């Protein structure tokens, strides 16, 4: 990889994320998303290292600090559609073509952590909060499916959360050190996705009646010793990090163990490897993965950014000295963009 361009938004605050959009045609214009303070920021990538500015949103509330952001597309056109959240705890949804947002979700009692599509369902948004919760929205129907939690939920801030390769089942994480599995392909989910296509507040006065999932199919505390503030699926296996300056590849029950026949009473866990770093010991930081799972990527606290190969390597840029809070690859894997905490966007060429 060579840097070939860096700029910086006017704003002047952290850029916490980073999604480039992995629902366009070769050959169709590669945009990648930004959320920074109150903005949400779409750049085009061109050839010779060219970063075009598209257009900007500007939330209405000044007090707002976008956390995170997702790309879906609408099933019916295929057009592209971005969700973003943060601070308030409200969801929005952007078209990204005018930059204007179509509707929002209001439910979660504090700030969203992460914002997830469901891998094969456009429609399926997993949200994680302050709040200790997940939400499963379906944002065809503007349903809340159901929310993960309570007592035997995570006891402290959801950080980050998964969907596996299918969506069957969601990996999430927090500041209670837990790593917690919950299934989705289960009789009671499916059913709950399925009743959700079928509300409309048009045709009956009652609510929607979101399932609440108190119970995980498995936990586990035995992997990280601080707040576990990303996780990410690698087929059956599951990559996640603490401010411990390693990135722990491990799973569910004994070296032999199914994850679909994992009880949720299971208390080991295997350990397969770790990827082992520097700097990066500061809360909320997030590696990344490229579409084809065959390289990791991770920003560090001092500007630098380690790329692994799934199937290290450090780069540097002596003008890149603040914290990398997110990277993206474009789903080709040819341009990694990495966003910093002083407002700063570095671009990437293999
Ligand atoms: C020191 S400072 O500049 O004042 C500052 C201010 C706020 C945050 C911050 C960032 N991000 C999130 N949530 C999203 C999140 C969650 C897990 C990993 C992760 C991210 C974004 C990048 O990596 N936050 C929730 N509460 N505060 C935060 C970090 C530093
Ligand atoms: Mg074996
Ligand atoms: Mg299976
Ligand atoms: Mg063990």
């Amino acid at each position: 990889f060579k840097c070939v361009n860096s700029l910086k938004e006017d704003h002047n605050q952290p850029l916490f994320g980073v999604q480039f959009n992995w629902h366009s045609k070769e050959g169709d214009p590669l945009v990648f998303a930004t959320v920074g303070s109150n903005r949400v920021t779409l750049y085009e990538c061109h050839s010779q290292g060219e970063i075009r500015l598209l257009q900007s949103y500007v939330d209405a509330d000044a007090d707002e600090n976008f956390y995170t952001c997702a790309w879906t597309y609408d099933s019916n056109t295929s057009h592209p559609l971005l969700a973003v959240a943060g601070s308030r705890g409200i969801i929005r949804i952007i078209n990204p073509i005018t930059m204007q947002c179509i509707k929002h979700y209001v439910g979660h009692g504090n700030a969203i952590n992460e914002l997830k599509f469901h891998p094969r369902d456009p429609n399926l948004l997993l949200s994680v909060s302050k709040d200790h919760a997940l939400r499963l929205w379906n944002i065809q129907t503007d349903t809340l499916v159901a929310i993960f939690g309570g007592v035997e939920g995570h006891r402290d801030e959801v950080l980050s959360a998964d969907y596996d390769l299918l969506g069957e089942k969601i990996m999430s994480c927090g500041m209670d050190h837990s790593l917690k599995l919950w299934r989705i392909n289960s009789k009671r989910m499916m059913n709950a996705i399925k009743e959700s296509y079928d509300y409309n507040p048009n045709k009956t006065n009652r609510p929607f009646i979101s399932q609440k999932i108190h119970f995980p199919d498995f936990s586990t505390r035995d992997i990280h010793r601080n707040y576990v503030d990303c996780v990410r699926w690698l087929g059956d296996l599951i990559l996640s990090k603490s401010c411990e300056n390693a990135i722990v590849c491990w799973k569910p029950g004994k070296m032999e163990d199914d994850i679909d026949k994992i009880k949720p009473s299971e208390s080991n866990v295997t350990i397969l490897g770790r990827f082992d770093y520097s700097q990066c010991d500061i809360w909320y930081m997030r590696f990344s993965m490229d579409f084809w799972q065959k390289m990791l990527a991770l920003g560090n606290q001092v500007g630098k950014l380690y790329v692994w190969d799934l199937e290290c390597t450090t780069l540097t840029h002596h003008k890149c000295g603040a914290a990398i809070r997110q990277t993206s690859f474009s789903r080709d894997s040819s341009i990694l963009i990495a966003v910093c905490d002083d407002a700063s966007i570095w671009r990437w060429d293999r």
